[PDB]
Order: C-alpha cells, then structure tokens, then sequence
C-alpha cells in the first residue's frame, strides 16, 4: 500500500466507531499517521478503549495496544519484534511474524496460541491468565515462559534454553521432565502427584498446593523450597545452600537434619513429635499445629518463634535476639525469663498462674485463658493487653500509651483509671462494683 | 541608611551559624537582597532553620518567617502590614508598627504580648498555643481573635468590632461580657462556671468541658450549640434556627421541645427517662447512656441512631432512611423489620431469641450476648460478624467476603467451610467435634 491508502483505511475505521462512545479513535489515527510519517519503531495505543485495530503500518518493530477492549487483531507486519496486547478480550491471535522476540498477551480470553515452533527469535512468552487448554510446541530459544492461571492439562517438550517457568494454577497432574538450565519453577495450585528429576541449575522451587507424597532429590544449588499443602510423609535430604524452607500443611512425621545455611523454617500443621537440632543462623521458626513435647535449644539469632497449638510442657531458655514469641495452646505452667528485646508475647491457653517480669519494650501481650491470679507491673511500652478468661480480681496501674484492654471473663471488682487515649475496653463478665469513667477516646466499649 | 550597608550586615550575619550547619542563611541573604533590590512587598524566609534574623529591609509590608527556630525578632519596619512567625521559639515580640493588620504568632513560647491598643488597623490576631498568662488591652477594630491553648485566667474588654473569638483550653472561670457582633465563640476546656448574656448575633457556640449548671437564653440566630461535659440540669428553650445540638455528658433530667430545624442531636450520658417528639428533618440521634424506656416515633430522614446503654424493652418502626443502628444493652426481646439500606447493626446485650431477615446491604453485624438459638441466612454484603455468647449449635453458610467471624461462647458442633479471604476467626468455648480447615488468609485465630 501507498501512504494515502493507509490514511483512507484509518479515517474509514475512525468512523466505524458510532458517534458518541468511549473510544479515542481520533487520538489513535493521530498516532498511526505520526508513526507512518516518521517510520517510527514503536506504536503505542494503550488505554484508548478500542474494540478493534485497523491495518497496521508496516516496518514497525513494537506494537503496544494493552488495556483496551480488543476482540481480535489485524495481521501483524513482518518486521514486528514485540507484541504487548495484555488486558484485552482476545479470543485468539493472528499468525505471528518470524522476527518476534516478546509476546505479552496475558489477561485475555485466548483459547489457543498460534504455531510457536518456527519463531527462533522468540525468547519470552507471557500468556498467563487466559483460557488455554493446551500449548503448541514451543520456540527453540525460549528463555521465559509464564502460563499461570489457565486450564492446561499437559505440557509440551521444554527447550534447553528455558530458565524461568511459571505453570501454576492449572490442571496439571504430572511433570515428565524439566530442562537442565531451569533456575526457577513455580508449579503451585495444580493437581501434581509426582515430580521427576529436578535439574541442578534449579534455585527456586514452588510446588505449594499439589498432591505429592514425596519430593525427588533436591539440587545442591537450591536456595528456596516451598512445598506447602501437599501430603508429604517426609522431606528428602536438604541441600547445603537452602536458606528458606516452607513445608507446612503436610503429614511429616519427622524432619531430617537441617543445613547451617537455613535461616527461615516453616513446618506448621504436620505430625511432628520433636524437632531436630536447629542451625545457628536460623532467624524464623514456625512449628505450630504439631505434637511437640518440647523445643530443642534455640539458636542465638532466632527472632520470631511460633510454636503454638502443640503440647509443650516446658519452655527452654529464650535467646536475647527474640522479638516475637507465640506459644498459644500448650501445657505450660510457667514461662522462663523473657528476653529484653521482646515486643509481642502470646502465651494464651496454657496453665499459667503468673507471668515473668515483662521486658520494657513489650508492646503486645496476650495471656488470656490461663489461671492467672494477679498481673505483675506492666511496662509503659505496652499498647495492647489481652487477659480475658483468668482468675483476676484487680488489674495493675495501666500504662498511659495503652490502646486496647481486654479483660473480660475475670473476677474484677473494679478497673484502674483508664488511659486518656484508650481505643477499646472489653470487660464483660466480671464483678465490677463500680464502673470506671470512660475516656472520649474509647470507640469500642463492652462492659458489665 | 544605604544599600551596601545592609549588604554588609547580612553577609556578617551569614557568618556564622554553628553547629555548621543546620541553617540556610545563604539562601536567606539571597532573598533579603532580592527583596531590597526589587523593593518587594513580601519577604518569605520560612523553613530555613534560622536561629535569628538580621536587620530587615525597610519598606516591606509582609514578613513571613514561620517554621524556623527564632528566639526573638529584630525591630520591625514601620511599613509592615502583616507578620507570620508561627512555629518558632519566640519568648517575646518586639514593639509592633502602626500599620499592622495580621498577627500570626501561634506555636511559640510567648509569655506576654506587646501593647496592642494603639494598632487601629490590626484586625486579626492568632496567638494560640503560647504561654500567655494575660492579654494586653486589644485593638479598637479587632475582628478575629484566637488565643486558645494558653494560661489565661481573665479577659480584657472585647471590641464592638469582634466577630470570631477562640479562647478555649485556658484557665478561665467566667466570661467578661461579650460584644454584640460576635458570631462565633469557642470557650471549651476552661473552668467556666457561668455565662452571662449571649449576643443575638451569635451563631456558633462551643462551651464543651466547663462547669456550667445552666445556660443563658439562647439567641434566635444560633445554629450550632455544643455544651458537652458540663453539669447541666436542663437546657433553656432552643431557638428555631438551631440545627446541631450536642449536650452530652451532663445531668439532664428532661429535654424541652426540639425545633423542626434540628438535624443532629446528641444527648448521650444524661439522666433522661424519655425523649420528646423528634423533628421531621432529624438525621442523627445519639441518646446512649440514659434511662430510656422507649423511643418516640422515628422521623422519615433519620440515618444514624445510637440508643445503646438504656433500658428499652420495645423498639418501634424503623424508617427506611436508617443506615447505622445501635441498640446495645437494652431489654429487647425482638427487633422489628430492618430497613433495606441498613449497613451496620449492633444489637448485642439484649434478650433476642432470633434476628429478623437481614437486609442485603448489611456489612457489619454484632448480635452477641443474646439468647439466639439459630441464625437466619447471611447476606453476601456481610464483612464482619460477631455472635459470641449465644445459644447457637450451627452457623449458616458464610458469605464469601466475610473478613471477621467471632462466634465464641456458643454450642457449635462444627463451623461451616470458611471464606478464602477471612482475616479473623474466634470460636473458643464451643462444642467442635471437628476443627475446620484454616485459610492462609486468617492471621488472628482463636479456637478450642
């Protein structure tokens, strides 16, 4: 086509929008002409509310037409190197030109993709969030593939060249093989029943929410493993570079040894009776919802500990690095000395008769559902106090920066003078002979 | 005298400003010279962190030097019409020039003000938040005075010309007779024991948090009255233009008639046994913490009602305009039909056996501490549900956009499948035969 032949086709397309609607076709034709006149490489038509596109200017390398309401596309020029048409209503794509490198077609209604095996320059496909039931055979040199949130039931052969692969939230039931250069795999939210070998190049592996009984041998290179919400009976041996492990909501009976590189562990909601020796550099331990009789000696750098919902009868020495401690629902009769930098303590649902001396940086304290007869002095740093369901007849003087006081289901005869910036006061089910004066600041009051 | 004499004084003042250097003196001398060179009216030196100012350019009308660390000021030029030096550390002011019109010296440590009676052009003084024990005699033509947050124990004579007056948060115990043009008075947070006469021109009156037994006659012009936190036994007759009344936290035994112009009423925390007939155009009624046996018929436009902490045994017809209803802590055995546009219902602490059909726009529901045996169907609009302390054995299907579920202290045998974006689940003290699966989303969990 000559130059004025395009000008006609585009001015004709400009009228096929009915007079008075949301489409900025006049702005689009302005850009189409500017692009043709200057032989520009890029053409961006995004956020103009288009239902269709006219014949595209040839000799362009990049077409961005995302965030519109397109139903299909016109044939693509042969010079085209990248295509960005995400956030549209595309049910299918045209045939793709040979020089193509990027394909971004996520957030559409694509039911199929065109033939991909003959686009050797195509290195990135983001076709996530579509209605794809199946993938055609992939390009030779594909580096990045994202096809999450689709209805895939099986996978084609994956290239040697492949590095990043997201196939999560599909209907996969197995993975036959992975390429040797894959460094990052997300296969969450499928129905996968078994993995085959993992390549040594792998460093991030996320298989959350599948139906595994066991994992294959893990690469020594592997750094982060997420294997939550499966039916794991045990973990395989863990590599020496693994620093983050989440194996929660499985049926693990016992852990193998943990490497010294491990800094973050989560084995919540399993069948553990005991933990093995924790590594020195561990900073975050979650071991809730298990059957723990006791914890092993805690490492010097541990800063967050959640050992709730267990049957721990005795709590060992707490390291000074600890800042967040939760031991709700255990068999505790006493807590040990609380470390100075502690900020949040949750020791509810045990058999405590009293609390240790509270450290001076404690901002949140929940010691409800114990048999506590009186409260030790409260630090001024305290903002939230929950001591419902205990054996209290009186509360100590309340710190001035307290915002929430919950002390219902006790035997309180009176409440102390209330802080002037208290937000919440819950003292139902008590023996109050006199009700306190309520600050203007309290917005959520329950009493008597 | 001359131009280069100022240039010297300012370059001398520029050296020096230790601890070198929290002060932008070089930027300030730049503006001082630009101001002198161009004979400009304004000079702004705010947010430059100055500890002092040098000799000012004469022939300027406006000096803005707020948000600095000034301890005193240089003598002010005679041409000066306005002064803005708030947010500083001024302990005193210089003598003020005759042509002055605005004085903004709030947020300082001023212990006294200079002689004001001889500045006839001075029409606005904002000297609030200082350490003033006393005011000098005021200008003849003063229109606006703000001296809130000071240590005043008495007031000088107020001009005829005075319109707006804020004297709140001081140590006043009585009021020096008010001028006849005053349209707006705030005398909150003093120890005022008695008001004398209010001028007819008055339209806004705020005497919150004083020690009044009664109010003088109110002007017919009066539109908004705040008289909270006093010892009022009764209100005087209310004028026909009054649209906002807050008489909460007093000792009122009964209300007089309410004018039809009244749109917002608050008589919380009084000694009321009944309310009088509500006006048709009322939109907001707060009558909490009283001894109400029943409410009168509610007007068609009432949108917010808080009649909590009373002894109401029967609740009359609720108008469709109602959106926010709170009847916590009364003698209710049943609720009437809930209007369609209702969004928040709080009916906790009554004797309810069941709830009416919940309207479809209800987002927050608290029906705790009743004797409810089963819950009617919950609308999908519901985000927060509190039904603790009731006679429930099961919960209905939970709407999908529920974020908080509190159903502790019941007889629940099981909980329904939980919404996937639930934040809080509190179901302690129940009969759960099996515990539900906990979504990843729930961050605050309490259960048996």
């Amino acid at each position: 086509k000559s130059k004025t032949e395009y000008y006609n086709a585009w001015s004709e397309w400009e009228r096929n929008a009915p007079p008075g609607n949301g489409e900025q076709r006049e702005m689009a034709v302005s850009r189409l002409r500017d692009c043709l006149d200057r032989q520009a490489h890029e053409l961006e038509l995004n956020n103009l509310g288009l239902s269709s596109l006219p014949e595209l200017p040839p000799h362009l390398e990049r077409l961005v037409a995302s965030c519109n309401s397109l139903t299909e596309l016109p044939e693509l020029p042969q010079s085209l190197k990248s295509l960005e048409v995400y956030e549209n209503n595309l049910k299918a794509l045209p045939d793709l030109p040979p020089l193509l490198v990027d394909l971004r077609v996520f957030n559409n209604q694509l039911e199929e993709l065109p033939e991909l095996q003959n686009l050797p320059f195509l290195t990135e496909i983001y076709a996530n969030n579509n209605s794809l039931k199946t993938l055609p055979d992939l390009p030779p040199s594909l580096v990045d593939l994202n096809v999450r949130e689709n209805y895939l039931t099986a996978l084609p052969e994956l290239p040697q060249s492949l590095i990043f692969l997201d196939i999560s939230d599909n209907i996969l039931s197995g993975l036959s093989e992975l390429p040797p250069n894959l460094s990052c795999l997300d296969a969450s939210r499928n129905g996968i029943r078994s993995l085959c070998d993992l390549p040594p190049s792998l460093v991030y592996l996320d298989v959350r929410d599948n139906q595994l009984i066991e994992l294959p041998a893990l690469p020594s290179g592997l750094e982060r493993l997420i294997a939550s919400f499966n039916h794991l009976a045990e973990l395989p041996e863990l590599p020496p570079n693994l620093y983050y492990l989440d194996a929660s909501r499985n049926e693990i009976s016992s852990l193998c040894d943990l490497p010294p590189s491990l800094v973050d562990l989560n084995v919540r909601k399993n069948q553990l009776i005991e933990l093995p020796a924790l590594p020195p550099d561990l900073e975050r331990l979650i071991a809730s919802f298990n059957h723990l009789a006791e914890l092993p000696e805690l490492p010097p750098n541990l800063s967050y500990l959640d050992a709730s919902r267990n049957e721990i009868s005795s709590l060992c020495d707490l390291p000074p690095s600890l800042v967040d401690l939760n031991v709700r629902k255990n068999q505790l009769i006493e807590l040990p000395a609380l470390p100075p930098d502690l900020e949040r303590l949750i020791a509810s649902f045990n058999h405590l008769a009293e609390l240790p001396e509270l450290p001076p940086n404690l901002s949140y304290l929940d010691a409800s559902r114990n048999e506590i007869s009186s409260l030790c002095d409260l630090p001024p740093s305290l903002v939230e106090l929950d001591v419902r369901d205990n054996q209290l007849i009186e509360l100590p003087a309340l710190p001035p920066h307290l915002e929430r006081l919950i002390a219902s289901l006790n035997h309180l005869a009176e409440v102390p003078e209330l802080p002037q910036n208290l937000k919440q006061l819950h003292v139902e089910h008590n023996a109050l002979r006199e009700f306190p004066d309520i600050p203007e600041s309290v917005e959520d009051l329950r009493m008597d």
